[PDB]
RNA sequence: UUGAUGUCACGGAACCUUUGUUGUCUUCGACAUGGGUA
């Protein structure tokens, strides 16, 4: 009587439940509840908080039971047992309580007489239906009833959308909660079956329960049985108290990238100087110390919790920065061939805009909804029949919907659990060539090689398997399965492997019984013993159809270095470099292997920009167009915001195993001629040379509609031909000569796109002459004094198109060396020495060659001198300071800065009472703490009268200061002898506090502390005879600790310029021609210099130790190379002393004396020192060749560029090291000039060089009427000495007392011809002697 | 913590849109310090 037996439900897939509702909101018309009727429900224990439990209703289990009962009733020949059944009751009285209505067609098994509601006996269908409260279905709450904090703690929200077949754009979306099946695997319940309706009813209920395949949205088997907040606050407080408050976003991104492993925290790089003073990590305790104490924590010894801690701290830092049925089964494995991206938005992570989909077990998940949608899309593609199936109403009667009704799949998850890698994407402005502001967004992807299981089942009134499904599976097995997102970026191309299939008839009694007992072979052991008997074959479709996407193979050759930027890998690196190469990881099992690649987004951007440049729509460029709601060619090919593109670009990977190389660069000041402070920057590009070219191979997928379109193929061929002919560079820093395209070859187009990819004058004679005398000595540099008028009235043109009336092409050049040339390779400073720095000549891939940055600097300097323009590099962060001589104004004082209205108190006078009865009055005075800076530095080998006690007074009773031995770092700390201390009331007057004398005093202590000359303390203003002040009106001027010492200026160096000679500010004032040609920080340059290669055997100054190899020279020892001293160029504090101009060196042959170990000035000897160089040089008469690529250059601009390269017959250039010793005199010869009339033809241009020179000279005389004296000054400075003419050029010596020649030294030149009031006129005249 | 004559929700791809790019010759000459007379 009412015997009850327990039941269990085990879920094999992640099931879903709907959002919880209150009893007032438990209605019929609510859309979310009527949608979630198919899923489980949630229950709240108490309404104050979210504590509750889930449960499943009994009506859903009832519906599954009658569905299975109908299936076995229509499968067992319509009849059951030995008595006639019924079709079933179908009647509803009240329409105001219908929660759900049956909109599905009832399966018809017979047209016999239905049994009535009241008869002698009841059929099994009647008692299962309920026509006989007899059968009760219980609830499925939980096994043992564990309590839970909330719904969010047991599952996760997810959003699913609906797409359109024609456009590919989603138009609607909904969301649902999903929980993991491994967290809640098991649900118990009770059921009351029958009392007196015999055994066939319970048997029918038994195989109806056994036939129940799915429930609650998933396939199931029914059986009858810390410190993150504290660390973030500490880091925030330390960054706030210390300086460098910026770069917090980069630090947070670096910390997020650090979550991969715990061992990288001990491998952070240091500063460029080698000390542990990194700008991003050694700021302070240090940030590195904080992360080190966080690393060696017993709590954070594991991996997943360390990852979660790093994610929380990174999020905190980002928030701070703000015969009938025939069941057919198919199984296989989906393998990734590209990195994929399944979208899943989480509100808890606001740092990355797009987030990949993961399980709470940190494993990658492939949902079944995407598989079902892609199957529907491929079916609609094969049949070419869009369907208008609405969400509700009558079921749709299309062929695709009938094929889909019967398709079941199985969710998959992998074993790879490493965190994803972040990818950044940036826009580029077309009118400028730089990245536009506010275009930063990151997004991560799963790596390639992740393998998923795959299962599929079919149930339909058909003998075998549909031909459309067979064709779709053949397409997937070919390797054209595109299911995940970002397809235009080239993401998510899977290939199905190990296809197995078998059909099972569902009308034979034995096979049906095998189905019921074996439970459909849907469990794990069921799959395990089904796979062995599963057939390994695969059928072939009859009406086969070709796929809609075609693969095109691309090969690119690069005879140049290449780099793709990555700031995050630069921040978390092993070495100190500003820029590194982009590197991506691929997964195989659990390990991830890194490879250098070229980003598909970069290639897509380059190709899109090329097509937009070469195609014009009614005069308006495609770059300038908004590309919104327009039918242009670029939107039709590459897609837009409202449609998907018909072309997909894949990632490109390099061949062989290249290794990165290190190149170092520095900026050169225009005036001083030395390297500007804090301007040394490094670079780590991939190596490339014409001898060993780089092979960039890859592919891209194109649609058949574009392939059959003749005009689209023609435009693509035009763009690919323009890319092939060296016009569009790939990568970054192309101005140095990086990433030039030599050759480009495509395959797989059937010769339909690739078929479109198929006398010099002489230099003018010079006219400037220089008189050279055979007994005079000249200064080894001069200034040109450029003109005070510059042009900024020209508006630059953009890079968005090729403007008419301008020239684009290449220039081949030559270079011959007249003096020895030194181009150093600074990677290794210990070549010759087995410490003294050594250096070596530059060599890329074991080939002697010259980088393009040095040549760019030479041509930029000469072009900047010829065309009047700003100083492109100037150290405006320096203040001058000169020493005054003995000569009345600086009155002594002893006062702080508190207030006003003071008197003439305190005592100060010279002392070394017993001499006079009234004198040496000592009442006020305490222990003195003073700055020890009152002894000379005569050298020529403790403070409080211990180490020194001698005087000079011996015979003449005068001058008692004795010449002491200052060579042990002594007698500066030991000071204050004959102190001007006290004993006369004649000092200490008024003082007020300015904002100018104070910073001048701290800069005076900066000069005193950082003195690199007298080293063989205090940074505050204190008393102790340190208030020697002069005053004007009420305020005061600068103060000094010693009555005769160094004084500092108050005018900065940048105010020594002209009104318009200051560097260009931009941010629109206008641009100078040099900034207009070579570019600024917010403007791309229009020239591209290339690397210069050698032709023949290099001749060296000294042969090497091994005569077999002619590629190695011999060492030569250079002399002392010390810093420039602007204090001689600008003599004093006067307003009339300004800057002379830009510095140029002179041509001479002093290296002949330097070869045989002689100084240029003394001629005695050269000794080993820790402060010189021992390099090797290329001899005179060496040929180099290079190429300059230009775009949209004007005629006069090209003429002046040609003039700046060629010069005249008698001039030369300066290159390399030791320009003061006459090293590196080169001349540039123009060999060939090519132009670009059209994309298909490239013409001559060896002619029209005199025409361009004439237009350039016309522009020069347009700018300046007759004041072209700097041109003759340039020609005089660049004039090369002729034969039988060897002038002597050397720097003056420190003193005359050691000169065999007897020439005047610096101290004699100070009073004489190089007087203070005429030094700026005697230095601004080329070849002016001083001897 | 479902209520007994009617549940195709395995009826719905988080899909499409965006070059980490621009600018810089691994270069080179004049000093450092305070007294000492009337
Ligand atoms: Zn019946
Ligand atoms: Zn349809
Ligand atoms: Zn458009
Ligand atoms: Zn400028």
């Amino acid at each position: 009587m009412t015997t009850t037996m327990k039941i269990s439900i085990e879920f094999l897939e992640p099931f879903r439940m709907t959002k919880w509702q209150e009893s007032t909101r438990r209605n019929k018309n609510n859309k979310e509840f009527v949608r979630g009727q198919a899923f489980a429900r949630w229950h709240r224990n108490k309404k104050d908080n979210t504590k509750g439990r889930p449960y499943i209703t009994g009506t859903l289990l009832r519906s599954a039971v009658i569905r299975s009962a109908e299936n076995l009733l229509t499968l067992s020949d319509g009849k059951i047992s030995e008595k006639t059944c019924c079709p079933g009751k179908f009647d509803t009285e009240d329409k105001d309580r219908l929660l759900q209505l049956r909109q599905r067609s009832t399966l018809r098994w017979t047209d016999k007489n239905p049994c009535p509601d009241n008869a002698e006996t009841y059929c099994p269908f009647c008692e299962l239906l309920g026509r006989s409260f007899r059968i009760h279905f219980g609830n499925l709450s939980l096994p043992g009833k564990p309590d839970f904090d909330g719904p969010k703690a047991i599952g996760s929200q997810r959003v699913l959308n609906r797409v359109d077949f024609k456009s590919g754009k989603a138009h609607d979306f909904f969301k649902a909660y999903e929980v993991d099946h491994t967290r809640f695997p098991r649900f118990e319940g009770e059921i009351t079956i029958d009392n007196k309706v015999s055994a066939e009813a319970r048997k029918l209920l038994c195989d109806s329960l056994k036939f129940t395949d799915r429930l609650c949205g998933a396939l199931c088997v029914i059986r009858f049985d810390n410190l993150a907040e504290k660390t973030a606050e500490q880091i925030i407080s330390i960054l706030d108290d210390n300086k460098k408050t910026e770069y917090t976003r980069l630090l947070a991104d670096a910390i997020r990238s650090l979550r991969r492993s715990s061992k990288l925290v001990a491998g952070l790089p240091k500063d460029h100087d080698g000390k542990d003073d990194h700008y991003l990590w050694d700021i302070g305790v240090t940030i590195r110390q904080i992360l080190t104490t966080s690393a060696d924590t017993k709590e954070l010894k594991n991996a997943g919790k360390w990852r979660e801690f790093c994610e929380k701290l990174g999020e905190a830092l980002y928030l701070k920065s703000k015969s009938v049925l025939k069941e057919t089964v198919v199984c296989g494995e989906l393998v990734a061939k590209t990195p994929f991206f399944f979208g899943a938005i989480d509100e808890d992570a606001k740092q990355t805009d797009l987030q990949v989909l993961l399980t709470p077990d940190n494993k990658y998940r492939l949902p079944r909804s995407a598989v079902r949608g892609i199957l529907r899309r491929d079916l609609q593609t094969y049949f070419d029949s869009p369907c208008n199936a609405e969400l509700g109403g009558r079921p749709c009667m299309c062929k695709t919907c009938r094929i889909m009704r019967g398709i079941t799949v199985m969710d998959a998850r992998s074993e790879y659990n490493a965190p994803p890698e972040i990818r950044h994407r940036t826009r580029i402005n077309p009118f400028t060539g730089t990245v536009a502001e506010g275009a930063l967004f990151n997004m991560e992807v799963a790596p390639e090689g992740i393998v998923f299981p795959f299962q599929l089942r079919y149930r339909g009134s058909e003998d075998g398997l549909p031909d459309a499904l067979k064709t779709v599976l053949k397409w997937w097995a070919e390797g054209q399965a595109f299911m995940s997102g970002a397809a235009s970026t080239g993401k998510g191309r899977f290939r199905m492997e190990n296809a197995k299939y078998e059909t099972l008839d569902l009308s034979d009694e034995n096979q049906r019984n095998d189905y019921l007992k074996n439970w459909g072979w849907r469990d794990e052991k069921g799959l395990e013993e089904l796979k062995k008997r599963l057939n390994s074959g695969l059928p072939e479709p009859g009406n086969y159809r070709d796929p809609k996407w075609h693969e095109i193979n691309v090969s690119i050759e690069m005879a140049s270095p290449f780099i793709n930027g990555d700031p995050i890998r630069a921040a978390v690196d092993k070495r100190g470099t500003d820029v590194v190469t982009f590197v991506k990881y691929k997964a195989e099992g659990e390990e991830a292997k890194p490879v250098c690649a070229y980003k598909a987004e970069s290639f897509r951007g380059v190709i899109r920009s090329a097509v937009a440049r070469i195609h014009m729509e009614d005069g308006v460029p495609l770059t300038e167009l908004t590309h919104s709601d327009c039918e242009c060619l670029l939107c039709q090919i590459f897609g837009s915001e409202y449609e998907a593109g018909k072309i997909r670009f894949e990632d490109l990977v390099f061949e062989s195993d290249p290794e990165p190389v290190t190149f170092d660069h520095v900026a050169i000041d225009r005036f001083t001629g030395g390297a500007a402070d804090k301007k040394k920057f490094d670079d780590s590009p991939l190596p490339g040379s014409p001898a060993r070219p780089l092979m960039l191979k890859g592919s891209f997928w194109i649609r058949r509609d574009v392939l059959e379109d003749e005009e689209y193929c023609k435009a693509l061929g035009k763009a690919l031909a323009d890319v092939n002919n060296g016009l569009y560079p790939l990568g970054g820093k192309s101005a140095i000569g990086y990433g030039q395209v030599k050759s480009l070859g495509i395959k797989g187009d059937d010769k339909r796109i690739s078929r479109l990819m198929n006398a010099v004058p002489e230099k003018p004679k010079t006219d400037a002459e220089v008189r050279i005398e055979a007994e005079k000595v000249y200064y080894p540099h001069y200034f040109v004094e450029p003109h005070k008028k510059v042009e900024r009235e020209e508006k630059p043109c953009g890079h968005q198109k090729f403007h008419e009336g301008r020239l684009t092409g290449k220039i081949r050049c030559k270079l011959i060396t007249k003096t020895p040339l030194i181009v150093p390779d600074t990677s290794n400073d210990d070549f010759f020495r087995p410490y003294h720095k050594s250096y070596a000549f530059f060599r890329l891939h074991k080939q002697i060659m010259i980088p393009g940055s040095e040549l760019r600097g030479m041509v930029s300097s000469v072009y900047e001198t010829v065309t009047n323009s700003c100083f492109r590099i100037f150290d405006e962060t320096k203040r001058l300071s000169w020493r005054m001589d003995a000569d009345q104004d600086f009155l002594p004082g002893r006062v702080t800065a508190d207030g006003k209205h003071i008197q003439k108190f305190s005592e100060t006078a010279r002392v070394p009472p017993e001499n006079d009865p009234d004198g040496w009055e000592c009442k006020e005075g305490y222990l003195h703490v003073v700055g020890p800076s009152k002894v000379e530095f005569s050298d020529k080998k403790d403070w409080k009268t211990i180490r020194t006690n001698d005087f000079k007074n011996r015979k003449r009773k005068n001058e008692p200061v004795f010449c002491c031995e200052d060579d042990k770092g002594n007698y500066y700390t030991m000071a204050k002898y004959c102190e001007t201390f006290f004993f006369d009331l004649k000092e200490n007057e008024e003082y007020e506090i300015p904002e100018k004398a104070r910073i001048k005093y701290k800069e005076l202590l900066r000069v005193y502390n950082n003195n690199p000359q007298a080293v063989p303390n205090v940074e505050k203003l204190k008393s102790g005879d340190l208030v020697y002040f002069k005053h004007n009106e009420k305020y005061v001027e600068d103060i000094v600790p010693v009555r005769i010492s160094r004084t500092v200026d108050d005018r900065m160096i940048g105010k020594r310029m002209s009104a318009d000679l200051r560097p260009c500010h931009g941010d629109w004032k206008g641009l100078c021609p040099a900034c207009r040609l070579f570019g600024t920080g917010s403007y791309k340059g229009r020239v591209r210099f290339g690397f210069a290669s050698l032709e023949n055997d290099p001749e060296w100054l000294i042969p090497g130790k091994n005569p077999g190899d002619p590629f190695h020279g011999g060492p030569v020892m250079l002399s002392l190379l010390e810093r420039p001293r602007p204090t001689w160029s600008i003599p004093g504090s006067d307003n009339k002393f300004k800057v002379p101009g830009r510095k140029f060196y002179v041509h001479h042959h002093a290296w002949k004396t330097i070869k045989d170990g002689n100084h240029p000035t003394t001629g005695k000897a050269i000794e080993q020192s820790p402060n010189n160089r021992t390099v090797e040089a290329l001899a005179g008469g060496n040929s180099f060749s290079f190429e300059i690529a230009f775009e949209n250059l004007k005629e006069w601009e090209l003429g002046l560029l040609i003039h700046s390269l060629q010069l005249e017959k008698g001039l030369a250039h300066k290159l390399g090291m030791a320009k003061s010793m006459g090293f590196g005199s080169v001349e540039i010869d123009v060999e060939s000039v090519r132009l670009r009339k059209d994309w298909k033809q490239w013409r001559n241009g060896n002619s029209e060089i005199p025409n361009w020179l004439g237009k350039g000279f016309a522009k020069l005389k347009e700018w300046f009427r007759d004041e072209l004296d700097f041109i003759e000054n340039l020609k005089k400075l660049l004039w090369f000495p002729e034969g039988d003419q060897a002038p002597r050029v050397c720097y003056p010596m420190l003193r005359k007392k050691d000169d065999p020649n007897g020439n005047s030294g610096y101290e004699e030149l100070k009073d004489g011809e190089f007087k203070k009031e005429d030094r700026q006129k005697k230095l601004t005249t080329p070849w002016t002697p001083w001897a």
